[PDB]
Parts: structure tokens; sequence; C-alpha cells
């Protein structure tokens, strides 16, 4: 969609309610596969809760973004490269977009609560562009109300940190397992980032071994947050599992866990929301701690698609 230039990003929808459109100020990529990234800082200095997300790209040539919150950027850039970085500090993703593969929407009650003193003060913009003269603004537009919100939404990151695939190695699993913490959460929509070697990716809640799926998905398809059909009450004691299965027949050396085309990464986004109350913005797991269990693991975890 276009530039506002005059009108600015920041929209009233009245007092207590405003949207931001986070976009790309004015950028003229040459190259094919490129990734660009910036930051805006909040309007409000406080507890805002960000409960939709109207997306503006050309599909003609917008692949993929993400969006994440985080309270410092790894550029004081206008734009910079994302190969650069996203945030310095831990960046929390609130919105993932996909081209041959639309979103769902946020339930009712639900926001990612973000400012104060506690969550994020930044919003960080990574812009994939596909195949490719002129000056392109496209990202997200935003809606954020100060209204205190019934159901909190965060994430739960499951992500291996030590895998690695040997080389024409025709299978490798790579495990991920932590014990569950908090007050419960209903788990709504999931996303699974791989770079190539990912065949598939697979999580699941386990209450006395049994295992209750929640997402599934081949990483090379478009990685956007999926929806979870019929919703899964994770609570305390059950044991988060997954799997990435990877192959090595593709290149001629030791693939490792990596940020960069040449490694991988066997992350699972599992977004969830949670009691106000009890509520906390984001877990994580880079944890195997029960690897035995997996045996037991379904087998459509272990067969492609
Ligand atoms: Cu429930
Ligand atoms: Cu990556």
């Amino acid at each position: 969609n276009e530039c506002l230039g005059t009108i600015g990003p920041v929209t009233p929808l009245d007092a207590s309610d405003f949207a931001l459109d986070i976009r790309m100020p004015g950028v003229t990529p040459k190259e094919s596969d490129t990734y660009f990234c910036m930051s805006m800082r909040l309007p409000v200095d406080e507890e805002a809760f960000v409960i939709d997300f109207k997306p503006r790209a050309s599909m003609d040539t917008v692949a993929h973004m993400l969006l994440f919150g985080c309270n410092m950027p790894s550029s004081t850039g206008s734009y910079w490269f994302c190969d650069e970085g996203t945030c310095t500090d831990k960046a929390n993703i609130l919105y993932a977009w996909a081209r041959n593969a639309p979103p769902t929407r946020l339930p009712k009650g639900v926001g990612f609560r973000v400012g104060g003193e506690t969550g994020s003060k930044y919003f960080v913009l990574q812009v994939h562009y596909g195949d490719i003269n002129h000056k392109d603004c496209s990202g997200v537009s935003v809606h954020l109300t100060r209204v205190p919100q019934p159901l909190i939404a965060g994430m739960y990151l499951m992500m291996s940190v030590d895998t690695v695939i040997p080389p024409g190695e025709k299978v490798v699993n790579a495990d991920i397992s932590c014990q569950y913490k908090m007050y419960p959460m209903h788990v709504f929509a999931y996303r699974v980032h791989t770079h190539h070697l990912g065949k598939v990716v697979s999580g699941y809640r386990v209450r006395n071994g049994q295992w209750t799926l929640i997402g599934r998905q081949n990483p090379q398809l478009p990685q956007a947050f999926y929806p979870v059909e019929h919703p899964v009450d994770v609570t305390f004691g059950d044991i988060l599992a997954a799997r990435c299965v990877f192959t090595g027949e593709g290149r001629t050396e030791a693939t490792h866990i990596g940020g960069t085309s040449s490694d991988e990464m066997c992350n699972l986004y599992i977004m969830y929301y949670m009691e106000a109350k009890y509520a906390l913005s984001f877990m994580t797991c880079t944890k195997n701690v029960a690897p035995d269990m997996f045996r037991t693991i379904p087998a459509e975890a272990n067969i492609p698609i």
C-alpha cells in the first residue's frame, strides 16, 4: 500500500485508541531475496495492549514480514539490513505474515502488552522481498488500545541450540523438551522456522505420556502464524515436546545451528493467550530434559509432507 508523508504514521481511532503504521521509509532494494529492517518507538510511554494487525504490502513483490517487540533495536537506523540484525536484546514476536498463506485474527479479548516499565518500547519490522526503479513503503499497521485486555498474548519459543546435521546424513532429529511452570495457557496459533534441511517441524503437549498435537508444518512452506484447530490447555506439569527433522543430503559440510542461510534453526513459535491476572508475556525452552520419552512420540511427527 501507499506512503503517508503528510498524514504521518499515527491515526487516532478516538482518545483511548489509535493505530500505528510501521512502514519502510521509502526503500529501493536492488537485490533478489533481500531482508530489510527498521524500528519505531511507541507513541505512549506506557501499558498499551496491541489488539489487531492490518497487513499492507505489495503482494507483487513482498515475500514475508515479521513484527516483534523488544526494548533495544540493533541499529540506530532509518532502515538497515536485517542480516546486520534486529534488537540487540530478546526480540519476542507478535505478528507474522505470509503471501501464499493469509494469517488469522487474534481472538476478541486478547492483546500483546507493550510499553510501560515492563513491556516492549520498540517494534522491529523485518520485511523479506522475493524476485524483483522506484520507492517502497509497505509493512504493517497495528491498532493498539490503552483499554486493558482479558487475555494476554505471548509466545512460548521452543528452539534447539546444539543441533548438528552431518553432511549427507539422510535423517537427523532435533528434540526439545520442557516441563511447564507458570499458570496454564491456551495455545491459539503457531509458526515454524527452519532454513532448508527442514523436512518437518511438529510440537506437542504431554500429560502422563499423552501426546496431543499442536502444529505440524513443512518449514519450506511459508512459515505464517498458522492457527491451531481446537485450542490446547497447557497446564502445570505438562511437557512441551517438539521435533524438527532435517536431512544432510544437500551440502558438503557439517551444518550447525545458526542465523545465516548456511546454518539451520529449529525454532517453533507457540502463540498463546492466558488470563490477564496470571499472564506473562513469553517463555522459552533450549533444553531436552525428557530425551528418552520421544520413542513414545507419534510417527506422524517422523514421516514427511
Ligand atoms: Cu480450556
Ligand atoms: Cu533463521
